[PDB]
């Protein structure tokens, strides 16, 4: 067969040369006007399936489940193929291993009323600490990443962190280094110390003290685990770790395992803060520029919830204009516009062409974000988009911020339930307010125009009664 059709190849770089200082968004939305919903781009020699709207790519991702089940590959775009390779974690064990992590995230125990639990505790102290800033202008960027982060520490150690605890900030400040902390003005700050960055000195030795310390301390937090550790009553990610070693009969003192779960944690403090949190953060910009949504809530809090008592996730089903505002935010907000990459497992065909077999495919999740044929205005803020004629939620096929089929976000539970304690939490206690009127706010994503990055912004959190 034939792959879907594209813009023609240049041998060895395929469409490299061929991209826009527009943006690669726009430029998809040019070649699926000139190609169609499924079209071919090649990153070199690679070719790379394209699926847009939400019929392509739900008859790609669910009525073909299994053969576009593949996980990413993003050896495709490493440069050093004069070896080709990969050097991929040392060996068959390495793979192995991370099996083995995916199996424990994927066996570790859900106890949604214990996350629930852990996410009320972190959404107290939220509020504890906005009370303090007395309704000071601040940017909540650092606070958000803060609170999310802290949900991931407690559940793979068991507890929370205090937010000046010197473990924690040195966590924080790794996301930083790695650019998981990025705002409106961070490119042209590391521009301006472009310098310094990459010429001399460089950040590895920072990075590296950093690394040092957060592997201290997860090791002793993985020996004061192994020392209290009972079967009946796994307490955390740890504890669920080794028990998996233990039945493999892994030796206690492993370097590879404890590299394998420093890596693990790794990835889940990774996944866990950054797209959570920037939601958060667009929220509450949102919020801003509509604050008669904002003040429905509010009404929808009281009337449900009441002051008196913290949100509950039992209450979301009584929410449903809460929830859905809380929808319209992830869809408007379309964190992952291209969504994961995905690999086919075997030759595919799809609409008449043919797939190869580990072909990389894109489901561009923001095409259903944003597809007129299931939203009504697509490019504007409106919480309808989810709500019947009754005020009840409604569900939309389009909607599918966590993507779909047999690898949907492991995380969207954590996640839809952070978002809503903390959204319903704080807006319980807290008014707010900025320095720029509504109608001037402007959402677009920042930074060259393409990509990430919502507006940095100023806000007030005003103690209600
Ligand atoms: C608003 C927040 C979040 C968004 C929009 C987001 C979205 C995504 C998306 C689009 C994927 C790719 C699925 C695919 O391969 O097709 C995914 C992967 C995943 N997410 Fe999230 N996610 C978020 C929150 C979280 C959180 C809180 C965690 C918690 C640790 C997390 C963990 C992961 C995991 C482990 C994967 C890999 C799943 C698989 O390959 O097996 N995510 N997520």
């Amino acid at each position: 067969g034939k792959l879907p059709p594209g813009p023609s190849p240049l041998p060895v770089l395929g469409n490299l040369l061929q991209m826009d200082r527009k943006g690669l968004l726009r430029s998809f939305l040019r070649l699926r006007e000139k190609y169609g919903d499924v079209f071919t781009v090649y990153l070199g020699s690679r070719p790379v399936v394209v699926l847009c709207g939400t019929d392509a790519i739900r008859e790609a991702l669910v009525d073909q489940a299994e053969a576009f089940s593949g996980r990413g590959k993003i050896a495709v775009v490493d440069p050093i193929f004069q070896g080709y390779g990969v050097i991929f974690a040392n060996g068959e064990r390495w793979r192995a291993l991370r099996r083995f992590s995916l199996a424990t995230m994927r066996d570790f125990g859900m106890g949604k009323r214990s996350v629930e639990e852990r996410i009320q505790e972190e959404a107290r102290c939220l509020v504890e600490e906005l009370r303090k800033s007395k309704g000071a202008l601040l940017d909540n960027t650092l606070l958000f990443h803060s609170i999310t982060s802290n949900i991931i520490c407690s559940i793979v150690f068991g507890k929370r962190f205090d937010y000046k605890d010197p473990v924690f900030l040195r966590l924080l400040d790794l996301f930083f280094q790695s650019f998981s902390l990025i705002s409106s003005f961070s490119s042209q700050v590391f521009e301006l110390f472009s310098g310094f960055l990459k010429h001399f000195p460089g950040t590895h030795r920072q990075i590296y003290r950093n690394l040092q310390e957060i592997n201290t301390f997860i090791g002793q937090s993985v020996e004061k685990h192994r020392a209290t550790l009972d079967p009946s009553n796994p307490r955390d990610f740890i504890d669920v770790y080794l028990l998996r070693m233990e039945k493999d009969k892994s030796d206690p003192s492993s370097e590879f395992h404890h590299q394998n779960l420093i890596l693990t944690v790794l990835s889940l403090f990774f996944a866990g803060t950054e797209t959570t949190s920037t939601t958060l953060r667009y929220g509450f910009l949102l919020m801003l520029k509509y604050p008669h949504v904002t003040e429905r809530v509010q009404k929808e809090i009281e009337q449900v919830i009441g002051s008196h008592r913290p949100p509950a996730l039992d209450d979301r089903a009584k929410m449903p204009y809460t929830d859905a505002v809380i929808h319209e935010i992830q869809r408007l907000g379309d964190l992952i516009p291209f969504g994961v990459p995905h690999t086919v497992t075997k030759d595919t065909q799809f609409r008449g062409y043919v797939i190869p077999k580990n072909t990389e495919v894109f489901p561009v999740l923001s095409s259903a974000l944003h597809d007129p044929r299931y939203f009504e205005t697509p490019n504007t803020f409106n919480p309808g988009h989810f709500l019947d004629a009754n005020g009840a939620l409604k569900r939309n096929e389009g909607f599918m911020p966590f993507s779909l089929g047999k690898r949907i976000c492991l995380g969207e539970g954590i996640a839809r339930t952070e978002l809503f304690l903390f959204f319903t939490t704080i807006l319980q206690n807290f008014s707010i307010a900025s320095p720029v009127p509504p109608e001037d706010i402007d959402l677009t994503p920042r930074e060259s125009g393409v990509g990430n990055v919502p507006p940095s912004y100023q806000i007030r959190f005003l103690a209600r009664h």
